[PDB]
């Protein structure tokens, strides 16, 4: 018997690519002289090798988070939800913007996927619990939904989200900012909440910080005690510039 998962395996070379990650950010980024990649991939693996992949809690995390330390400074956080190329591109040309894949941990994981099996050491590269249609405390959704806790907490000052405007629900409650990100934003460090919502479609233009799903945003940021502010990108091309 072989248990099979809905989602795809783990990635080929998931191992030698999160080490060769770590290798890389640690070569181009000065403050982190002190970081011992073997023992950041050993803290990864010990996170979930050997346990049951509808198992894995945020403390199975908790050796990795404590290697891989956030340093951003927290006034200049940039939040997105189904808008990542657009809100990258717009961080390079700021320099002076950073989002979770700026991180390490960020780095580290992105695009990977990865799970285990009790009681073993090995990774299964056949197939991984589907979030959706198998379980919500897998190895790679209670990673991101740790790692994105912590990236939230820290934030400071003005807290800017990019949205899509050409969606058909720009806010969404349930995606990672909608589920964990603006559920840690902390009032006593964080003034205002400021929506970025991008018309990057073809779609007739209208004041899209009046759709039902902002207004849901807004209410969520107000029960916090956070100010919430709303623009509309109408032309993102010169929003860079
Ligand atoms: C309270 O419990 C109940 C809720 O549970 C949480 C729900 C979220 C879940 N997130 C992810 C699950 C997981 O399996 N994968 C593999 C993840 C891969 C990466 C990240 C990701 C990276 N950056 N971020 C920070 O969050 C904001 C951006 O995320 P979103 O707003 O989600 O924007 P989206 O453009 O839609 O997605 C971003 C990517 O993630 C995938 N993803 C998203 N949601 C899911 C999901 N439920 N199941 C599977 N995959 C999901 C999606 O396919 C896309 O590749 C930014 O501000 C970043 O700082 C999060 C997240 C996930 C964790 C569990």
């Amino acid at each position: 018997w072989r248990q099979q998962w809905s989602g795809p395996g783990t990635t080929k070379r998931f191992p030698e690519t999160v080490l060769a990650r770590c290798v890389k950010y640690t070569e181009i980024h000065p403050e982190m002289r002190h970081v011992d990649c073997q023992s950041v991939w050993d803290a990864f693996k010990g996170a979930f090798i050997s346990k049951h992949p509808c198992d894995i809690t945020e403390e199975d995390y908790q050796p990795l988070m404590k290697l891989g330390t956030q340093t951003v400074p927290c006034n200049k956080i940039l939040l997105w939800s189904r808008i990542k190329d657009l809100a990258h591109q717009f961080t390079q040309v700021q320099r002076d913007m950073f989002t979770l894949e700026d991180t390490l941990l960020g780095y580290l994981a992105d695009d990977l996927t990865w799970c285990g099996e009790f009681a073993t050491s090995k990774i299964n590269y056949q197939s991984c619990p589907d979030w959706r249609k198998d379980c919500s405390n897998n190895p790679v959704s209670v990673f991101w939904k740790t790692v994105s806790r912590r990236f939230a907490e820290a934030a400071c000052d003005v807290v800017h989200v990019m949205l899509d405007g050409s969606r058909s629900k720009i806010f969404d409650k349930d995606s990672t900012f909608g589920s964990v990100e603006v559920h840690n934003l902390q009032p006593e460090k964080v003034q205002t909440l400021e929506a970025w919502v991008i018309h990057g479609g073809r779609e007739d233009s209208r004041d899209l910080c009046q759709d039902p799903t902002i207004k849901e945003l807004e209410s969520i940021i107000s029960k916090r005690n956070i100010q919430f502010s709303c623009k509309n990108i109408y032309r993102p091309d010169k929003f860079l510039q």
